[PDB]
């Protein structure tokens, strides 16, 4: 009596050597236990041969036949051990036992000698702890214990140990004191989400900073391999910082290309005829995977970037006040604008430190289309993009840097009767303290279409967008998605068994997150990394995100809560989503509520399948340990806050899962995939400002009058950092062809529970339904103003589906790039 089995695997390089005694499997009983209650284990069974039957098997996968000596007396198998005797590791896809038991593995199996304990895999059945078959209970807990490790040791490539550590690996003090950075996390001064522990040990000069490493470890299965090298987008950041950036820098050091852009056409040239660079620079770029997909080239001297979506219909539309305001609700960073319910706007900052903080904007100077200020306030037509209190504490130190000058800005917006937003004033604030050496002062700038006044207003918009791009990159994007999510990924693997229903519900939403984050700590947010060298704050960039994290609230990440907290919607039970938008045609929010509702329905239908009552949640030992750790360790610097859900009810479980899935999928997609589409034209999304407004009677002032484009270009991001920044956002705005989107799973057998599978199928049908609805919105002529704007760019960032590439649409399951 033998059990026919089929093993599917993928050789490292993407067959006969797997035969003989190279690979052994041992079935484990889920019903028959030894003298210790542990499922009985069969004999070592090696692969018998290659199965070349079923056409249903692609992706460089190969199937192997195998038969197990398993009598009905050994009970029913529910798990199995596997040992790889070969030198090289292989990727185990699955095991299928006929007469059907399925095992979804998708895990790298290294040589048996590298493992402390034998790799164990479970059948695709789902069990809360109290439902674990008795013979698998100890195996279940031992595997979790193996995943947690002991909190010590330098992690190796094949390790599968999940643990936490602070952000003490960004500075490079051993190379230079100038690259020393404060540790983020673990202090009241610098609170911060934790990240995955790597354990490389301390630097030589600072026992609190982790030494450098050529490879930043992530548990093995978190490091996603790809069939196509072009899909390994995450490695592009490393290549860009380590290889391409130096190549670009040499071209400028050698004066082979003008150091600065001299006109707007010089910028447009980048995606038209291209930029000519030294042959050796082109040759350095053209052969790199991922990087070579970023530019078209003649193979000799030309690099051509792709035409950004924002200029595809009108190359000048970005300069309109209409587009400036529209992007606050349908642009790359559509989630910062707030309702303004009083006037003038107020500040909570200390005047003793920054000087009188009262606003200089006068109500009578504003054009509110005939409305009085009281009418605008009462009708909820006044809004603002407020970076005054956020930036003021950092303005002095930023402006002390050689090539950086910024203002803490505030923009007032009026919601017109036609439903579009219009900018009516920009306040450019600077701190003032007795003894300041600078004579520059704060000022208010009003809209202007002609003369030098129009140039000053255009520059004021640039200062505002430099604040916005910095806040978007560091807070809306990095902190709120990438960084805030990692602690939950770690806790999930450490406390929820692969058999756990919540593990199955949440893990698809973590795909590639730890991997891109580790590569980010190494090349994106590190000392002298991409962000520090391309954005305004320089060496103060990441710590600014720590200051902002002091105010991060998990429950305020829920879309309705966010909209209400920002004063852009009010609670209204008579509405489908329970909230009424104050800007009715707010694309991000309107489309977002649809996706939010679909995820909610899915979570509300899934949870009840495994938890009947609130008591079943309080009594799930794994679930309680998971949440307790996620909060007290993962986001431990905020463990003293009262807003954390308790997770003692079905309601709380649904809430926590819904928010986690929202952040990982739709929120990240909405703030991530519009980076190159909107920011690919540096004038539309400047990452830095290098000078304050000029004083009358100076050559700089005369320049605003005689050469406004040059005045603008000298103020924003320089040409070299612009080339580096455009390259990184082009990578980050690209969808890998092997992405798994919302409504999809990487395997149709993730669970054997038909009820869960049916619920998931309904969720995907609902997303398709939603996409048709969003298409109708974009085609509705009455919504053209905010959904398309003068740039005529349909808001498709929350469309659920997408083909590969730089598409400006599609919601992946996770923070995958
Ligand atoms: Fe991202």
């Amino acid at each position: 009596h033998k059990i026919k089995g089929t093993v599917v695997l993928m050789p490292k390089n993407e067959l006969n050597a797997f035969l003989g005694r190279s690979v052994s499997l041992q079935l484990i009983s889920a019903t028959k236990a030894d003298a210790h209650g542990k499922g009985k284990v069969g004999k070592d069974t090696f692969l018998e041969g290659i199965n070349t039957s079923l056409p249903t098997l692609g992706a460089g996968e190969s199937a192997f036949n195998i038969h197990f000596e398993w009598d009905g007396s050994m009970g029913i198998p529910g798990a199995f051990y596997i040992k790889n005797y070969m030198q090289v590791e292989f990727f185990l896809k699955s095991l299928t036992l006929e007469a059907t038991i399925r095992f979804v593995c998708n895990s790298w199996v290294y040589n048996t000698k590298l493992y402390k304990s034998v790799r164990i895999f479970f059948a695709n059945h789902t069990y809360v702890p109290s439902e674990t078959p008795a013979p698998l209970v100890s195996y279940r807990e031992e595997e979790l214990k193996s995943l947690r490790g002991n909190g010590t040791g330098e992690r190796k490539e094949y390790d599968r140990i999940y643990d936490y550590d602070v952000y003490n690996d960004l500075g490079n003090p051993d190379k230079s004191e100038k690259l020393a950075r404060p540790v983020l996390g673990g202090s009241s001064t610098f609170p911060y989400p934790r990240r995955g522990r790597t354990g490389r040990g301390p630097t030589v000069t600072d026992p609190n900073t982790e030494k450098q490493g050529e490879v930043f470890y992530v548990p093995r299965d978190e490091n996603l391999g790809h069939l196509k090298s072009k899909d390994a987008l995450e490695i592009g950041t490393k290549s860009l910082s380590q290889i391409v950036q130096p190549a670009f820098e040499s071209a400028f050091d050698l004066k082979s290309t003008p150091i600065e852009f001299h006109s707007f056409q010089d910028v447009h040239d980048l995606y038209e005829g291209g930029i000519k660079l030294p042959r050796d620079v082109i040759s350095t770029i053209i052969p790199l995977p991922v990087i070579k997909e970023l530019y078209r080239t003649d193979g000799q001297h030309i690099l051509k970037f792709p035409q950004p979506h924002v200029v595809q219909v009108s190359q000048s539309a970005w300069m309109t006040d209409e587009e400036f305001a529209r992007e606050m609700i349908a642009g790359v960073n559509p989630c910062v604008i707030r309702g303004l319910e009083e006037f003038p706007p107020k500040s909570n900052l200390d005047p003793a430190i920054y000087g009188d903080q009262s606003s200089k904007i006068t109500a009578d100077s504003l054009d509110l289309d005939g409305y009085t200020m009281d009418e605008a306030l009462g009708s909820r037509r006044l809004f603002m993009l407020d970076y005054h209190d956020i930036f003021m504490p950092y303005v002095r130190q930023i402006n002390q840097l050689n090539s950086a000058k910024t203002y803490a800005t505030r923009t007032i917006l009026f919601l017109r009767e036609d439903g579009t937003l219009k900018p009516v004033a920009i306040e450019l604030s600077l701190p003032h303290s007795a003894g300041d050496l600078s004579a520059a002062v704060s000022q208010v700038v009003l809209p202007a279409k002609e003369g030098v006044e129009s140039t000053i207003w255009l520059l004021a918009k640039a200062y505002v967008i430099v604040n916005d791009s910095c806040y978007h990159a560091l807070m809306s994007h990095w902190l709120n998605t990438h960084a805030a999510m990692e602690p939950f990924v770690i806790a999930t693997h450490r406390h929820l068994s692969v058999l756990h229903p919540i593990y199955k519900l949440l893990t698809p939403h973590y795909r590639n997150n730890m991997n891109i984050n580790a590569l980010a700590r190494q090349s994106l947010i590190n000392a002298n990394g991409i962000i520090e060298t391309t954005f305004l704050p320089s060496k103060y960039s990441v710590e600014m995100s720590s200051a902002v994290y002091k105010n991060w609230v998990f429950t305020d990440q829920a879309l309705p809560a966010d909209l209400i907290k920002r004063g852009v919607a009010i609670k209204d039970p008579s509405t489908p989503h329970g909230v009424r938008l104050l800007i009715e045609d707010y694309p991000y929010a309107a489309d977002g509520l649809e996706i939010w509702a679909a995820i909610k329905t899915w979570v509300q239908e899934y949870v009840p399948l495994y938890y009947a009552r609130d008591d079943d949640v309080k009594n799930d030992s794994e679930l309680q340990h998971w949440w307790k750790e996620a909060v007290e360790k993962g986001h431990g610097d905020l463990k003293d806050k009262p807003w954390w859900p308790k997770l003692q009810t079905l309601e709380d479980l649904v809430e926590v899962c819904l928010i986690i899935i929202w952040i990982a999928s739709a929120l990240h997609a909405a703030v991530n995939f519009g980076q190159y589409p909107y920011g690919g034209l540096i004038m539309n999304r400047p990452t830095a400002s290098r000078r304050l407004l000029p004083e009358k009677g100076t050559p700089e002032y005369e320049e605003m009058i005689n050469n406004h484009e040059k005045a603008y270009l000298r103020t924003i991001t320089s040409k070299l950092p612009t080339l580096i920044s455009l390259s990184v956002i082009e990578i980050l705005s690209t969808h890998a062809s092997d992405e798994v989107y919302l409504g999809q799973r990487d395997n149709p057998h993730w669970t054997s529970d038909s009820k869960a599978l049916q619920a998931f199928q309904k969720f995907g049908n609902k997303l398709k339904e939603i996409e048709e609805k969003l298409v109708r919105r974009n085609n509705d002529p009455s919504l053209q103003g905010n959904r398309l704007g003068p740039v005529q760019l349909p808001y498709t960032l929350l469309y659920p589906s997408s083909e590969e590439g730089l598409t400006f649409r599609g919601i992946p399951n996770s923070i995958s790039i």
